């Protein structure tokens, strides 16, 4: 029955109103692959708002591992990986991953959301505590919310804060930090030297998501602790496949005893299906890509630092990013959506942040790089991005 | 740091437990298709543990579909639905879900867990209520936890139960129910009839999850609303695509108004990847199958009732199913596995329940039959399970 339900969304009016004002930009149905193009409504779009860094998903390698595995596996497993939902080839995957993070063991997760849903609900429990950069990704809150542990958040990359709230809590309790390594909303990535010291001080478990630094930072891209050297100071190195590795799961990887306690006691691997073969198979062979052919990080980044100066050079307000993500303020959640819209109308695609993620403020478009992307792709962006602030009064 | 860490993990002794006695039976890596028989070490298995209720993912139309999607879209989105994730196929899914299930609207999600976790979170909020049934599903009492409302669990099926607890509430808050509508433990079907007429009572937002009634029961598998006639009494019905459908994902539909805040507020659809194209194309085509060849559903029910009447005919103690699962009791979790690793060993896959999951002396193996069992394939099974129930004294 629908009467507290209907007065329950009653007041979430904005999509309603960007509609109505010709400035809804969310939702476009893509009509092609994901590429440094896309067809939306029949025409072509430049896409500066995607996640697959190296340009894989139109990787013909990569198609052709997926159909052959449909081939062989069909089209999904039905079931949980500790009952039916088990192939070879996710253990192969796990094996590989372990070997590219530099872990022991690994477990895969159908999805990067449920990967960090697993670990940070079993782990730490009642008594215990997590301990949150409050900027960290929406599924690292969920996760810890499905613990039954008290969470504490601290300030973004305020190791000061970390280290007094660690101080105030019982020596006789277990605590976890768990932190993005690439931090996607301004590109920025964690203090981990000084993190890892503060852990190793109070000798708390420490757990790196690095979904945006796989295939992006570290030696052959294997993320933030090898960037810095500190796999030995890292429990827990969590990864997603939908962003460099161009396709869908993820994983959590450590010392064996840890992984085998999460993959017998994490909800969200015990109680949804496994991977599908397709995906198995693109992850590795995506995978196998990276670290064999060093030109698609190497490019990612020449393109990376080419547009960061040239957006400087136009005098964009540019966030304090670290990486591939280049966070262009805007300051005013109209005009925000107004340039996204009209961009997007222009032939470019960049993706809005807005309140209330952020406030009115803070309002910035997200332009992000791919290795595939050409220099004359990111010359005709930012011309038409120029364009656009200037009739948007920016 | 691993101090309190290792404390944390180091009373799970059941898994080195069954592996040194030779009993542990979980993760087998599977090397074929799920199908009827699999391929384990080499050697071939009757599979009678799988979700597959229609034996779908090996259908050539499927398996093909889900190809010529990787050939045209590559092998991911690398996006969230409302940026960059969205396909004009994901769109053509959902208008094809909503006029499945009868209901304006439907928003996919990555997974089936996601798709719980959405409406859960988010509808619901503080000085809100939501009502459980104690047997659902883990990802709906985690959605449950994801809000910020107060969740009550009732009795299993006990409708005085949930019209008492709802009584005690305030007028002034919203309420939602939500239940499984096929239950996976013992296969048993929810009393829809009785809870929505105690949801209209009390004004109470109706949500069912058929994960494992759709392909199974309702008008050509529609699910649990249309097996009781009750569409205009279900705000909200949840699917998943891991089971009769074939694929991985999942989805929630319902009115318009409701589906388009959920799209917008629901942080497992937000900040998660959407469908890989293969899943969203494997999904479209196995959902034309259900309702254009009848067969599927048909004979899916012939092995049911065939098994059903075969199991209590040798005098197996049978759950009170009423559904394609057949939950047989042991009543001891020592005799639970050593029959779920002898009838591996000897060629036989079933599913065990075991504590802490239930009670030792509910202790049972789940027998699920697919449309595309033979009954020599079943007669085979059961002849097997005679002889290991023999050996193990049950
Ligand atoms: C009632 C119900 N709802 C939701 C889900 C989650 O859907 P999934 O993410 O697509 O798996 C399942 C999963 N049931 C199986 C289980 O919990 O064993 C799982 C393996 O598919 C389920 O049984
Ligand atoms: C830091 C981080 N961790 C975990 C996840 C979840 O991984 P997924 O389930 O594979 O998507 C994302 C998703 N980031 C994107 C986002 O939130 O917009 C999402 C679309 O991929 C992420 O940015």
């Amino acid at each position: 029955s629908k009467g507290k339900l209907g007065e329950k969304i009653s007041q979430f009016k904005i999509v309603e109103e960007l509609k109505a004002k010709g400035l809804y930009a969310y939702f476009r149905p893509i009509q092609s692959k994901q590429d440094t193009e896309v067809k939306i409504d029949g025409r072509r779009v430049l896409m500066f708002g995607s996640n697959s860094y190296l340009g894989l998903t139109t990787d013909t390698r990569i198609i052709k591992a997926a159909q052959d595995a449909l081939e062989k596996y069909g089209t999904g497993c039905a079931g949980s990986r500790f009952l039916n939902g088990t192939l070879d080839i996710h253990v192969e995957l796990e094996e590989k991953l372990s070997a590219y993070v530099g872990k022991e063991a690994a477990i895969l997760f159908s999805t990067g959301f449920q990967s960090n849903l697993g670990p940070l609900s079993c782990l730490m429990g009642r008594n215990d505590y997590i301990l949150l950069d409050e900027r960290d990704h929406a599924s690292i809150i969920d996760g810890s919310r499905l613990s039954f542990s008290k969470v504490i958040k601290y300030g973004h990359n305020n190791m000061e804060d970390l280290r007094a709230k660690l101080s105030r809590l019982p020596e006789d309790s277990a605590k976890l930090i768990c932190t993005d390594g690439i931090f996607s909303m301004e590109g920025d990535i964690v203090n981990l030297p000084e993190l890892t010291s503060i852990a190793n001080e109070f000798d708390a478990a420490v757990m790196v998501d690095d979904a945006h630094s796989l295939g992006v930072i570290g030696h052959k891209g294997a993320g933030t602790a090898s960037h810095f050297g500190l796999n030995d100071d890292v429990d827990l190195i969590m990864g997603t496949f939908s962003k460099s590795l161009a396709s869908l799961g993820g994983f959590v990887a450590g010392d064996a005893d840890v992984i085998d306690f999460l993959k017998h006691n994490a909800r969200s691997v015990m109680f949804s299906a496994s991977m599908t073969p397709a995906s198995v198979a693109s992850t590795l062979k995506a995978l196998e890509i990276i670290q064999n052919e060093p030109e698609h990080i190497e490019k990612l980044w020449k393109n990376t630092d080419y547009a960061k100066a040239q957006l400087l050079d136009h005098g964009f307000d540019l966030g304090a990013t670290e990486s591939p993500i280049l966070p262009i303020f805007i300051r005013s959640n109209e005009k925000t959506f107004w340039v996204t819209k009209m961009l997007q109308d222009d032939g470019v695609f960049v993706n809005p942040v807005v309140s209330p993620a952020v406030p009115a403020e803070e309002s910035l478009i997200r332009f992000s790089l791919m290795a595939t992307h050409t220099y004359d792709q990111i010359d005709e962006a930012i011309e038409k991005m120029v364009k656009v602030f200037k009739q948007a009064e920016v």
